[PDB]
């Protein structure tokens, strides 16, 4: 059958009276633009991805979509997608980073730390079931190969035990410390303590979440306790410990550290 009746059937009128920002200027991705100063209407964000970044966009698009059914996320205004572009504009989850409360609030890092520790307990406890997202070592290798490949690696990034390492090297290395045994949970994908959004003194939200899917949860753990290293090794510590892990695995931890510097 094919009806073939004549029947017949945005982003403009979303953004009628706000003030405009461009957020995380130096940072790498998608251009981000605050929408703000709009009376009697919520704070929005917009992802603007050209090219390849659109794919990113598109990436963190379905995971909000997907997650926010589990865990409290930024909600989906409005996505377009041309062959080119990807504009992505959500909700903006109100508050401060985790980072920028630690700063803030010196005393308050025990606290702080607990509170990531139970909401990545959360997350993780996500039957893998629900989970329609491949994130795993395997894929995040072939990813990173990719990136190295491309000559898209920032290695002026690197963490200070690789700082001047040739990215083959980390490479290299990094491949020396598998295999490891299998684990899988529901990942965030870049669990920093940019990502996490207190207000009020409680941890509310998650943003960032192209990289959800399933994948060892020291892929979460092992990024988060990296940003911690820049504050305590005792604020690092108790991060294992209120997760409640006794011997945290130094080989899957060093692994997930060389796999993020690739991205
Ligand atoms: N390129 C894009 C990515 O840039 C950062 O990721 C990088 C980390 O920042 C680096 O680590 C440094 O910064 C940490 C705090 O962020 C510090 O604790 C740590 N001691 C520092 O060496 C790490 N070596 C590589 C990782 N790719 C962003 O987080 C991530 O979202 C973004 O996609
Ligand atoms: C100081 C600060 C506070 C928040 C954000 C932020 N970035 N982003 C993205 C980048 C995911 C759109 C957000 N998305 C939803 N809510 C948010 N609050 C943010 C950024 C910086
Ligand atoms: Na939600």
């Amino acid at each position: 059958q094919r009806e073939t009746s004549c029947s017949r059937p945005n982003l403009d009128a979303d953004l009628y009276g706000y003030r405009w920002a461009r957020d995380n200027v130096g940072q790498s991705g998608a251009t981000i633009y605050r929408l703000y100063g709009k009376p009697n209407a919520p704070e929005l964000f917009l992802k603007h991805g050209k090219g390849s970044v659109a794919n990113d966009v598109t990436d963190e698009m379905v995971r909000l979509n997907w997650l926010t059914a589990f865990m409290p996320l930024p909600t989906i205004k409005h996505f377009i997608r041309t062959p080119d572009d990807a504009w992505l504009l959500t909700t903006a989850i109100p508050g401060k980073t985790a980072f920028q409360v630690l700063e803030e609030y010196p005393d308050s890092g025990e606290n702080i730390v607990d509170a990531l520790a139970v909401f990545l307990r959360r997350l993780h406890s996500i039957p893998v079931c629900n989970c329609p997202f491949n994130s795993d070592r395997v894929f995040r290798l072939a990813q990173a190969q990719s990136r190295m490949n491309n000559g898209l690696v920032d290695a002026s990034d690197f963490d200070d035990e690789r700082n001047g390492w040739p990215v083959e090297q980390v490479w290299k290395e990094m491949h020396k410390l598998l295999p490891f045994s299998p684990d899988s949970v529901v990942t965030h994908g870049d669990f920093s303590l940019d990502n996490l959004i207190f207000d009020e003194g409680k941890l509310i939200g998650c943003i960032d979440v192209g990289r959800v899917g399933i994948a060892d949860r020291y892929q979460d753990l092992a990024i988060l306790w990296n940003c911690l290293g820049e504050f305590s090794p005792s604020l690092q510590k108790r991060l294992f410990q209120k997760y409640g892990i006794d011997n945290p695995d130094m080989n899957k931890l060093q692994f997930h550290l060389m796999l993020d510097e690739f991205f």
